[PDB]
């Protein structure tokens, strides 16, 4: 996929909720990767539609092929609030399958971004990560492994899940609480990266049995640590959820305060004494512990909402990340 090694993913608005448009040859080439957002649903909750805020439908899979041919991603996003995805029955899976893949085949999409909240959670007696029973999930994985499949080893996918989906899974399994994992753990061989949204998200218990609080330094080391490292479900010490590789975990944060009105925003200053502990491990004086002493070089970067907020906040996201990213000198 010739995607770089620490890279900064962004999403974009198809849409003006206030921050405004931005055409795509507009975006700051300091992303690496373009979450177009969002496909979205009607009646039927599984046909995604999609089609460009700006210009023409032809014109807009040519502003991607030009973003394309200067090395960017750029990534439909399933999700939003327009955008809920239920997948009860294998008709379901289907429309979602087809509907997809003709978008993809229409644009010219590098992959797919799966922002689902609404619609997943695990129902009763699903209690193995490993082998899900849940049809919405287990229907999903299904979906996900056709598409990826379809498109060859190159396909693009990811997904920003928030936190009691996944490192939520430490305190209880059922519910939504842990219901990412099996997906996450279903297409795993598939998956690019994981941005966890770390926002919106009040506090998260890390896998020293410690609360933390969100837009912390300590939060964000402890929640990704659990991707980085693996981490016991449910209070089972026997039932342990598997480190994903280093290059497919990433952290989600919000690229100015107003675009997490629920809290989660975190200082550069303060993230990148994060950032240096988890890929260096060199500690900032937390009173989290990083699982490896070492740490993990191959953290593969930041996600944000949002490419519109980030202009609007006078690029703070991108011209701190990329500087820091760009400065690292890892040797290994
Ligand atoms: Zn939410
Ligand atoms: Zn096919
Ligand atoms: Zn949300
Ligand atoms: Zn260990």
């Amino acid at each position: 996929n010739n995607l770089g090694s620490k890279l900064l993913v962004g999403y974009w608005h198809n849409f003006d909720n206030g921050t405004g448009i931005i055409k795509l040859k507009d975006v700051s080439p300091k992303w690496d990767v373009i979450n177009v957002s969002f496909g979205e649903t009607g009646g039927d909750r599984s046909t995604v539609e999609f089609s460009p805020v700006y210009g023409t439908d032809a014109d807009f899979k040519s502003d991607i092929s030009y973003l394309k041919s200067k090395g960017k991603k750029v990534v439909l996003s399933i999700g939003g609030q327009n955008g809920v995805v239920l997948l009860p029955d294998n008709a379901a899976k289907d429309r979602f399958i087809n509907s997809i893949q003709s978008l993809i085949d229409k644009y010219g999409f590098d992959g797919i971004d799966i922002d689902l909240e609404s619609g997943i959670y695990l129902n009763g007696n699903d209690t193995n990560f490993k082998n899900p029973t849940t049809p919405q999930i287990v229907n999903l994985i299904s979906a996900i492994r056709t598409i990826s499949d379809h498109y060859g080893p190159d396909f693009l996918l990811s997904m920003a899940p928030e936190t009691a989906y996944v490192q939520g899974g430490y305190s209880a399994y059922g519910s939504i609480w842990g219901a990412y994992l099996p997906i996450i753990y279903g297409v795993k061989d598939k998956l690019t990266y994981i941005h966890v949204q770390h926002y919106n998200a009040g506090s998260g218990i890390g896998m020293d049995g410690n609360n933390y609080n969100q837009g912390t330094a300590d939060y964000e080391v402890a929640m990704a640590d659990m991707l980085l490292h693996g981490f016991p479900v449910g209070g089972n010490a026997n039932n342990i959820f598997p480190a994903l590789r280093s290059d497919q975990v990433m952290i989600g944060l919000p690229a100015a305060p107003a675009a997490a009105p629920s809290g989660g925003y975190i200082s550069p200053t303060e993230m990148k004494k994060a950032l240096n502990y988890i890929i260096k491990g060199v500690p900032f004086g937390g009173k989290y512990k990083l699982s490896n002493q070492s740490g993990y070089p191959a953290f593969r970067g930041l996600m944000s909402w949002s490419i519109n907020w980030d202009a609007k906040n006078n690029f703070e996201f991108s011209n701190n990340y990329r500087t820091y990213f760009d400065g690292l000198s890892l040797q290994k």
